């Protein structure tokens, strides 16, 4: 009986309204369901987007992903339990897609039935608070420029975090005569084709954008980091190096004594969970982490059990995770899920914050977040899907990295679903300029 | 004995914040005054910023201006009448000077009192709601990300209108492998070095960024417009032509049939009035134009008289039409001038909206507005400024843009508060590729 927001209708939204789907097609009552995206699709990050910056309507644009974006995890590892590969694709296909054919994934699994018509598009949320036992929501119809309000038993935040860009200051980037660009902004690598690259980062970004740079034509590029460098195996024309010091005209200059000839600055720095839309009281404040605290089971707000949120820790895991998260988010809603005490909540939030501060390398990341997602699976109904094999694909994969960084794309996985053994794609990474779904599909 | 809150410490915020410090310094009482900013420091667009997007803490960025900008109209147009410019400078000095010389102006005339304690920085407004006859504002101390609350009397909306972009889509633009950006974005001119450039606009932006462009070497610019050419004087490397139609990868192909292959379209495609910040009863609506309605003498709101906008015109005057209104702000709240009766004051908007809605060319809306801040002018205190020197300078300074767009700049106008002739400059602007203001202001 009870009224359910969702905001974004990105993976983790979907998650949740096909989560709710399940229920419905069993002939199960549930909630009414309202899902707000401020974009004009579904989809979220896994939508390209030519535009940068803020749209047409001065909503800032949430989308991250680059043109010839190839997905950088086994496919495999991502895969729904409720709606395999095989299933949608209807054979094998290789285990790193192209963004549109795992896009095409995705939105398959909630385009049968009547998930769609429950989200409004070009709607942006801006205020939350709760009050009298309700969330009382403003949201923005982008379109007509006019606010509009509901009000709402459950709120389930699914907005992201890899969307409104970490964007640190450098010396000399007042008078440097290049671009200077966070990764966010990316969305060619042919826009730097000829060009000195200098890249800041040691995460996904920064590996992938270098790499993505590199095979698109970049003269150099040249990787700064921090702390320590991610050390992969670069190919001829790249290198790593200690920390920027300054830019000094079309020089970047690093604390190791390195100058580079730069054309382009792209700051490969991480993003902010931004939640400008809830009240204080309400929002989660964090860096990117494996376990934010507050989040009971890494998803109720400590404070309002009411409160939902959704894909908010770091990811090794990312589709399926969602998922876990979700079936639990909404057998919470349905009240099939109790709440412990408040005393048995804090110890258990303690417990899984203790362990993740802990966390030393890779391989106990992925150990952590695979005994994170599979309690998560045991306490609800999210299908049969192996995650000891998921375990092990992930820990294969980073070994992949480590030994060739340019070829790791080239590797199959099996299904932790259906056992299907990926085949090998007809074209090396390196050499793979046709992106295309119909090329992919063979 | 009120309370007055400012949001922004660009031009017209200072301008308000010089305004009543004028009061104070003759011993006048004046009401406490909190001003909101969320840049680190005050100017307004006249600061640089190399950022685009949005800053370090999610905040949109407000900055708009580029490396190498230069003023597009005489200085003198723009003057302050209680801070000449040969006071500041103390000596004259040419009419068309680089950003940093102007933004020296700007803040010179602040930074000698007390008005830049009055400022918050790096602080947001985001919530303004009018209840039981008080403006409750929540604002966003951005270094700490924490929100904060205050009320006030009075509320003086200084935010611009030329920071929030408006950016079309065109057909092609999802498989154009090039960039794609607003001129908000645009920074530094090299960055286009040896490229293919279209620019679509036809206003300002669009003329500036396409001469900078050119002036820094890009291969080409294209210039697409819907309605009209600019049909300014372009130089070797320059064309203007009708209407995008299409990117076809890397082709950019128009209506009137030219293709051109392009590396980069950037739109000068113009702002927002956006206020996401104000309750929806308080919000001004309004495309970019020389008079939007329900804004009496252009500052304050209608359906709530403590609710005051500066500068939301679009501009061929701007600091001391942003002084006169900003005059007029302070003396209305200070109760000096009453409010009319509300039919009175509708009567009056539409008398300006009328005669704003007929203007056919840029003489006519030159007078305009002129004669609209010449009347903000009579009604309060503001020094002595002759506008009708600028009506002039105005209408020249057009006539040199269509005789040559590249040599405008090199002209010479008389102040209209000391009568100063400013002298020609030691290099003429289509050669002068470092916008220092150590350069402009030294022997060659
Ligand atoms: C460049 C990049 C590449 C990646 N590649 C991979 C990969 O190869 N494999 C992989 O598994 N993962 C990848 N990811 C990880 C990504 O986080 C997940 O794949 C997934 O997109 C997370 O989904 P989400 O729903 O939690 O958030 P999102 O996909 O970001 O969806 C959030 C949605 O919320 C909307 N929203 C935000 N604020 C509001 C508001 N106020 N009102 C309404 N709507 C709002 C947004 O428009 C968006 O649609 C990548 C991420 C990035 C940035
Ligand atoms: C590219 C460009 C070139 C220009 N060149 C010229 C020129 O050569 N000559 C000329 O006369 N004019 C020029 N202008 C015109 C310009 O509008 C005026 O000169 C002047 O800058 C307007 O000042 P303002 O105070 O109204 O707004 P702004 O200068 O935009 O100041 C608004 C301030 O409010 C702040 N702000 C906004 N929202 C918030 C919030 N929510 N909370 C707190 N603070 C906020 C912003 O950070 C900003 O500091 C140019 C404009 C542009 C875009
Ligand atoms: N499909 C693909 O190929 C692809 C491509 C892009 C990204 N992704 C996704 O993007 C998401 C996020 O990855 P991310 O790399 O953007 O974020 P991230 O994992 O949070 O990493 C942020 C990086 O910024 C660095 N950093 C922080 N402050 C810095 C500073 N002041 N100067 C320089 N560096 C700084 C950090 O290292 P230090 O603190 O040591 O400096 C860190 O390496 C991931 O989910 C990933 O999957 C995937
Ligand atoms: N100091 C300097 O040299 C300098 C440099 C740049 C800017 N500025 C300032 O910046 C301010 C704003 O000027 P502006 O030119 O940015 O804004 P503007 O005056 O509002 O002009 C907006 C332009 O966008 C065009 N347009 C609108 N929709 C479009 C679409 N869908 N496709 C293509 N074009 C579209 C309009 O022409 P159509 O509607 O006919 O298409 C118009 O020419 C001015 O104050 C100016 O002084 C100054």
């Amino acid at each position: 009986m009870s009224k359910v927001a969702i905001i974004g209708a990105g993976p983790c939204g979907l998650s949740i309204l096909r989560a709710f789907e399940h229920l419905e097609k069993k002939g199960e009552k549930i909630p009414e369901i309202v899902c707000f995206e401020k974009q004009e699709s579904w989809g979220g990050l896994w939508n390209y987007n030519w535009r940068t910056g803020s749209d047409q309507y001065g909503d800032p644009v949430p989308n991250s992903m680059y043109r010839y974006l190839w997905s950088n995890g086994p496919k495999e590892c991502l895969e729904f339990a409720d709606y395999s590969f095989d299933q949608h694709f209807g054979k094998s296909i290789p285990s790193f897609p192209p963004r549109e054919v795992l896009q095409d994934y995705i939105l398959g699994r909630v385009s049968k039935g009547n998930i769609k018509n429950k989200i409004k598009f070009n709607t942006r949320v801006i205020n939350t608070v709760y009050r009298n036992d309700k969330f009382e929501i403003n949201y923005q119809d982008k379109v007509n420029d006019k606010t509009l309000s509901d009000t709402f038993d459950y709120l389930v935040v699914s907005t992201g975090h890899f969307s409104v860009p970490f964007i640190p200051e450098y010396e000399g980037m007042s008078s440097f005569p290049g671009r200077i660009m966070h990764s966010h902004d990316f969305r060619d690598a042919e826009e730097f084709r000829g060009k000195n690259v200098i890249v800041l980062g040691s995460s996904y970004s920064a590996e992938d954008v270098a790499l993505q740079c590199n095979k698109y034509g970049a003269k150099s590029v040249t990787i700064g980091y921090r702390h320590n460098p991610m050390g992969f195996k670069w190919p001829k024309g790249m290198k790593e190096v200690h920390y920027l010091d300054k830019l000094d005209g079309k020089k970047a200059i690093f604390k190791d004594g390195t100058e580079q000839d730069a054309d382009v600055v792209i700051l490969c720095t991480g993003y902010l969970h931004h939640f400008p839309f809830l009240d204080e009281s309400l929002k989660l404040k964090t860096h990117n982490r494996l376990y934010p605290p507050k989040l009971y089971k890494g998803v109720v707000w400590q404070d309002n059990h009411k409160l939902l949120y959704l894909g908010m820790q770091d990811q090794f895991h990312t589709f399926n995770m969602f998922d876990c998260q979700a079936w639990f988010a909404r057998d919470v809603i349905m009240d099939k899920i109790k709440m412990p005490s408040d005393d048995e909540i804090d110890k258990d939030i303690n417990k899984w914050v203790s362990m993740e501060e802990k966390l030393e390398n890779p391989d106990q990341m992925i150990d952590f977040q695979t005994e994170y997602t599979k309690e998560l699976h045991n306490i609800s109904d999210y299908p049969k899907i192996d995650f000891e094999l998921i375990r092990k694909h992930f820990k294969e994969w980073e070994h992949h990295k480590v030994e060739d960084i340019l070829t790791y794309r080239n590797k199959s996985f099996s299904s932790p679903v259906t056992g299907s053994v990926a085949p090998v794609h007809h074209t090396p990474w390196e050499k793979a300029m046709d992106d295309s779904m119909k090329t992919f599909l063979n």
